[PDB]
């Protein structure tokens, strides 16, 4: 299988949406990595929609914990958890190719049941909001306030846009 | 038809779930019943499961608003919006049958998409909430935390315990 | 209608499975006859498999506190709140025809969701299983304790057994 | 409509499947024939696949209870349950059409549940059986044992085999 | 029906969703109320959550066009065109019932299809929700701006509030 | 009913969609009216999304045909075939209502089978497209280029705009 | 096999929802681990919303029987019994990535059938959830009385709040 | 794959319903277990819900046949058909672990069709359940009228309930 | 496996629809080829459909950025984003058979809600679209605006058409 | 594999449908199989009902593009695009077995939008039959004329009919 090959050069494929399974198979790969050698670096390619919160905290915690720098580059696009795992990769060290999208938006979810529920519900996603910006806040260097504004709605941008967003670190240019 | 009948004897049956079709034949009962007579009573035989908040409080409005007396009388059921509705009779003239049971719950919703979508339903609905506690501290002379305690969840009442909260005001024994 | 026709005589047909629509029918049609005459007997016809516990104490206390009494004759089948409807005829005035079928069996119900709420609905049932076997034992003359096992599963009974167990005054011979 | 001219002339169309509904239009129709006029003899049609037990000794039990003698005339088919109370009809007044087609059959049902509840119910539909193989044994001539043989599975009778049974009286000839 | 006398008052009920079939009943009772006399006031009940924007502009420019002043009376809920008709009243003439709901929203849609397809979809629901900014500034008196961005989600606003906001006159109080 | 009503007044409401069952009433209409008398006008209103060519020229033709001047009047909206028969009002006497939108395009279909039946459907919906732009370019004062440019897509008009392209003599105002 | 190697360390990932299938296959690596080399760690990476009890419980027992220290490392979420499990860990190894969440909350079911059938279903999960407070009361050191407040409605916590509560030891720094 | 591995230690696990296909594996496992050593011990783990009667007896009457003893340690939970196969492990060898749940209760089916059909399915699930109660009062020590009485409804029983009861032997405790 | 033989040859097959995992195995492809050798062409063969933009840009900005010259060769079809990759091979390396078709069409796309999300998809569209025919303007030598009218409905072109477009550079001769 | 077996001996089996999966599995098979050897022969066995046309012509363009002679034999079927592949082999090789069916018809599709939509598709389906029509009359020595009225509709040929027709070679003989 062709990933297996790319595996071998420390490449990880992050191609589709962000679900537990997915996270669950990139946190094993990372694992899998620092064990065979803790300090080479790793590549990580992105061209995913976004998915769930908690995977892709999953996927977050475990790229800040282990000791090897991780490489991200998006191909094509990294939208919503994408973008959030782009800005994560080591610092100068974050990249896109030329016309790679990048779109971040807030959290969405949904609740039903008594008021005590929804509240309950509401409360969480707003905190994990907070959650998401303060972090964007650190790994971007843009103020909270202002992630919590250019979040309201969806909003994408290039990868130049992207840059001077502090999203990534380079645009990789040919060749 | 039978109810046409009963409307000759200025009787009302809510005997459905609460929605904006039911509200509006209720409605426009009452307002029918106050024209051709605004001072003699109005009877509102009441067996229901609830419905909306909305659509509830457009009966429960019309009744606060017109001149006739409407008297409740609870029989079979009254539960959630029936319940507030059986409260809302004119006071001294709420009713219910023996072995009627009452149940009175705190209100349930839902809500999809972004955070602040469903920071503005939680917003909402806990305002509904407190609308109603409200009301019926009014309506029973009970305090608003004790309300508030008493349908956190699903709570069942006999009729003689809807007495004794101040639901109603007799049981209606034989004949 | 034919079923207009025998309203006329005072005869109200309940000839299908009890829920709120059929409960509201039957009173309000009770309500009608007593209105006319008040003095009169009722005739309640019952070939019914049960229905909605609420929906049937709807009818049956109804039947307690309208002036006329209320005879009830099972033709068919009366099962479940069926065969509670026909022991709650007028004390000699209830009729099974000679080869109708009573049976008799503990309420059913269902819940879903948290403990406490497993809970409370268990405790709903079990209250609600605990009133009707207080009616039932008042209205044949059977001991709780000898309702709460017969009950246990489901039990049926021939037109003469329902008179000695009570449920009935007469088996009704031709002609 | 046209049914209800031919109530007028004291004919009754059973000419569906029998449940609940069909029974008690059925039943309420004898007993508003008798109400008119109780000597004139009553006419009641069947082609009938059959239906619920209980439902057909509804009609059964109101056609032996009314003073008029009721005819049986099958048309076309009466099958099961139609042809029981095609033998129910008046002796001497029980006819078919001479290509009508009549089949006897036992009992069918279903149980579900625990093996005590599988065996409540596999009683109540033997019993079942018992009692309507002693009362067509009663209205046809035929021994109970005879009835069980001929009725273990679908038995398709002619007229004239009809006759020859002892379920109807004569075939009925032109003009 | 009940609905025919409330007529004869000159009362019309929007009690539902605002379809083409809904708009086209109201239309024809505004233009049948005006036939039979053209200077006494009509009177149209509102417990709507919307619905169509060109069916509430049918609504909306007959109210209008007509001689009679047409009061709105918001019961139970008037959300979205609901809302938008009910600030449509002659002014002076605007009521809520005390526990009514008005809710205010900017519109929604939908497209699909080529690049151009949706630029053109998008350009007519921009330009629909400037006609109805407009509108609802000259009905309240508050200015476009403001109306844009309290319209940027969803708004709940009680009786008083709508009557802050100049959506409604006065709060109707008993009796 | 109320457009029972309003026939009476010569007001014939077209408020839905355009198909064979509404064509076929519409058309009875107007031929209903006109037998009633052949001389006073007639007045169509006009709330419709459009639908079939074949049933709007139902519609069409006969508003030719018929010896009474037909107004013709759009509330709310005409779009595709509605706004095709709006034009088709007697000239000087169509209108709209100040908030009513006008939406033309080109006609939709769809075929599928064997290469020489879709060359079939192709032609005969390419020969109803340049019959009705040619119709449409008659009742507009337009050149046929122009319609078949402006209908190349969904293109949307106010009242005002629909009155300059020639779709409608003048816009409706209050009294 | 990514997990595979991973096992070659001593490494089981739970990264899913606990039904019976999951449960085994942990348990049959736990057997597995032990059989290899029964005194050196085993490593349990969490990433689960939760599941069934005894699913559960089937793999708590396992990590209480067996010999080596079973460390548990919460990476994404820990819900309701996968938060169970990672306080389960032997003590002093229980871990969280620090953007890891823990959510608590009682336990949930359903019931259908007779009355009786339901009072033995209320009684098991009521008897399950005691069961459950009581270990996780001694797994954290918190009361019974107070994980039953706790755990009444969903409550979510940060992997400092769980550390703080007794549910791990630690949180994971970098690197 | 783990369950491969574990079954060179004579382990094997039974955590799944208990059908055809599942009893089948389990069977031939138990025989190449007694062909590769017919006296060392086999383990048989057991997390199961339970299932097909026949299915159990297969695995049954396996288990008794060969000639090593079959040690029984329920895991998470044994319920129905799978407290039976608990049972009937060697004795002095059944194990339970301490969190362990035990569940017994009678035999449940259906049967449809003619009541000859239905007799024979009641007679037969009738005559199961009394070899099931033998063998089990045989493996327990119990009588067969306790068992019958204990099994009625679902009989939840913790390990140490199902040791006092003689499903098993002994609750095993770490390590 | 027939493929990878074939990319020892550095064929890569680009032969069904363009979704993300579609895109990332190409990807994948072009990047382990890179790696073996670093100066050898790559051969694509293309037979697609289209597909998704983003996963065109991950594929297109891949080809632009490694070092080897990479052939295009359509085979079949090459039809929408198929027909963009087809273009953006190495120049004077672009082929199609000779009985290829080419087609080549404006982007699609949906939006659904506010009228606010509606203009941010609206606008999105529109920028992807500005920039393909850029791109295509600078790959195929014409103008932006002759790429746009071209493009504005499905747009069918044989092999040669396409060479005197400029999206391929030779049709290839047997052989 | 079976077909692995018999890609040693340069067999290629076109047994199915012809989608753009099959398409790119057959040419990738040429492709290796000229690698291989780019002078020995190839063997195309052809039991296909048909299927897509580009995905046919992608068959097609590379077989007269490939060096080797393919040869074609027809078993069983070869209807529609399989009989337009079966004239494509190397002249004096394309072979059918003595009761191998063969069928011609014109192309089919669909299409739905607006006029100038279909219009489109009409005019490439058109296209794309003459461009069919064309290569046939040079595979067969048949007129465009001739092929143009013999597939107007389905037109099954036996064996020897294809052979006088032109589209195979010879009819193979046993041994
Ligand atoms: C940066 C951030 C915007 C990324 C993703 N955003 C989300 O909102 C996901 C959407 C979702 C996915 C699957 C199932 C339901 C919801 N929401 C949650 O995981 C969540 C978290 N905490 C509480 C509730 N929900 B993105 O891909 O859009
Ligand atoms: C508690 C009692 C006094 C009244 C009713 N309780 C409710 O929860 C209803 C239930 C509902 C069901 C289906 C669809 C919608 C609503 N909730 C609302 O109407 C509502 C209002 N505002 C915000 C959110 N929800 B009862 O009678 O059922
Ligand atoms: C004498 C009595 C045995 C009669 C009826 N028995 C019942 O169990 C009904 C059945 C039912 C039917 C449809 C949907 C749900 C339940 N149960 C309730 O109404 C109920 C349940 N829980 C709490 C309060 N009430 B019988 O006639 O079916
Ligand atoms: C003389 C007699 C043979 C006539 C009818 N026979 C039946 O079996 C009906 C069929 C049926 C229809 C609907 C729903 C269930 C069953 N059975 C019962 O009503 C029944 C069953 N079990 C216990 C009590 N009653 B016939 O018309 O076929
Ligand atoms: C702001 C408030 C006055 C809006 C009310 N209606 C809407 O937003 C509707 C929603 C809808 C209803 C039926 C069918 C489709 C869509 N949208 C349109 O009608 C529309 C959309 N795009 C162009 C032009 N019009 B309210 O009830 O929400
Ligand atoms: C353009 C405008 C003046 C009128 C309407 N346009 C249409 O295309 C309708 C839509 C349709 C309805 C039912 C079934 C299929 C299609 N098309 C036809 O009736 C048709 C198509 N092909 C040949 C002949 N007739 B409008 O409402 O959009
Ligand atoms: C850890 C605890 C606080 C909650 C966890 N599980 C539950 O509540 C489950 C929900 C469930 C899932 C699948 C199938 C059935 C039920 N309930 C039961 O297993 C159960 C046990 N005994 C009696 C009744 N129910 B958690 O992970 O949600
Ligand atoms: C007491 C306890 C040991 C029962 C176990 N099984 C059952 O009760 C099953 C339920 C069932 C399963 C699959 C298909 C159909 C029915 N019933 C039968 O197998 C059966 C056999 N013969 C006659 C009638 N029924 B347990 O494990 O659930
Ligand atoms: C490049 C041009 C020749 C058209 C090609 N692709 C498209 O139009 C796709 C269609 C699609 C289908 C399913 C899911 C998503 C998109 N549209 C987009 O990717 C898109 C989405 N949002 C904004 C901008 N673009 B071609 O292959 O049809
Ligand atoms: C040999 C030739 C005369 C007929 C063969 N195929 C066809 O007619 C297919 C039918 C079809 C199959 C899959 C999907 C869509 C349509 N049509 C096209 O491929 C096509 C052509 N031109 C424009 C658009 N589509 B045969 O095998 O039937």
């Amino acid at each position: 299988d062709i990933y297996s090959r790319l595996l071998k050069d420390r490449i990880i494929m992050l191609g589709s949406q962000i679900d537990d399974n997915v996270a669950n198979s990139i946190v094993s790969q990372l694992l899998f990595l620092q064990a065979q050698d803790s300090e080479k670096d790793i590549y990580l390619y992105i061209n995913s929609p976004g998915g769930s919160v908690t995977a892709g905290f999953a996927i977050y915690d475990t790229i800040q914990h282990i000791k090897p720098d991780v490489q991200t580059i998006c191909i094509g696009m990294a939208a919503s958890m994408g973008s959030f795992l782009l800005a994560a990769g080591a610092k100068g060290k974050r990249f896109a190719l030329p016309n790679a999208e990048v779109m971040i938006h807030q959290p969405l979810g949904g609740a039903q049941g008594q008021a005590t529920e929804i509240e309950i519900a509401a409360n969480h996603i707003l905190k994990t909001r907070e959650k998401l910006n303060r972090i964007l806040s650190e790994r971007t260097g843009q103020s909270i306030e202002k992630i919590q504004k250019d979040t309201d709605r969806d909003n994408f941008l290039t990868a130049e846009e992207a840059k001077e967003y502090g999203l990534i670190d380079e645009v990789m240019v040919p060749e």
